[PDB]
């Protein structure tokens, strides 16, 4: 249950609900995500997402 922000855009994500902008289950933790995920923004890495 942790959440994270970009560091280029600004934004951050929620994880509880999901990103089914991107075709992401509401119930997908950031640990769960996939690893060719990326910011809904622009698009990064999870190196670009921090502890929010
Ligand atoms: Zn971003």
């Amino acid at each position: 249950m942790k959440k994270y922000v970009c560091t280029v855009c600004g934004y951050e994500y929620d994880p509880a609900e999901g990103d089914p902008d991107n075709g992401v289950k509401p119930g997908t933790s950031f640990d769960d995500l996939p690893a060719d995920w990326v910011c809904p923004v622009c698009g990064a890495p999870k190196s670009e997402f921090e502890a929010a």
